[PDB]
């Protein structure tokens, strides 16, 4: 049976998830939680999911962005966001760190806050150390939209959602997505 995505207000999404014991990573148990994430992500569809969003209070994230999803976005926005496809990534106990003080500002949404968007400022360059799905120690250097999803998913594990880190006056229904920003809202884009 496939778990449901958990909505905002459920305390599992607002409290800090706990680390997987690295000796446990390859058990049928953590493997099932992982496979469940992957399936819930591909069903939605979305580019990223964290374990708290399926009710599991653990430090686990998955992410994928496919050529197919990407060929839906305006070709010029794909270019501003630096949005490039990348194979399915699983990380257990991810620890995120920026590689520089450069930030970008664009719209994100979250499966836990259904129907809405807001502009959120992200580090453009990250590193995430952690474990892959076989208990092996990995590091991942990420920029552009990939680094965005890493930060979004990582945020979940500390009980942080984007509605609590969005630029004022940008929150909006999906349908209002393309409406103009109000005066004194910063422009979407990035640093030189
Ligand atoms: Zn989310």
């Amino acid at each position: 049976d496939l778990p449901e995505i958990v909505a905002s207000g459920d305390p599992v999404l607002h409290e800090k998830a706990r680390e997987v014991d690295p000796g446990e990573i390859g058990s049928e148990r953590i493997q099932k939680i992982i496979d469940d994430m992957i399936k819930v992500m591909r069903l939605a569809p979305c580019v990223g999911l964290a374990a708290p969003q399926i009710g599991v209070p653990l430090r686990i994230i998955v992410l994928e962005d496919t050529k197919e999803y990407i060929s839906y976005a305006p070709k010029e926005e794909i270019l501003a966001q630096e949005r490039r496809h990348f194979d399915l990534m699983v990380m257990v106990n991810p620890v995120l760190k920026e590689r520089s003080n450069k930030k970008a500002l664009f719209f994100e949404g979250c499966e836990s806050v259904d129907g809405f968007r807001a502009a959120v400022e992200r580090y453009l360059e990250v590193v995430v150390t952690g474990y892959d799905r076989q208990g092996k120690r990995i590091e991942v250097n990420a920029s552009g939209w990939q680094a965005r999803i890493l930060q979004h998913e990582c945020d979940h594990l500390d009980g942080n959602l984007y509605v609590d880190k969005m630029v004022p006056r940008t929150f909006r229904t999906v349908d209002n997505l393309d409406l103009p920003l109000a005066e004194g809202c910063p422009k979407l884009g990035s640093h030189h």
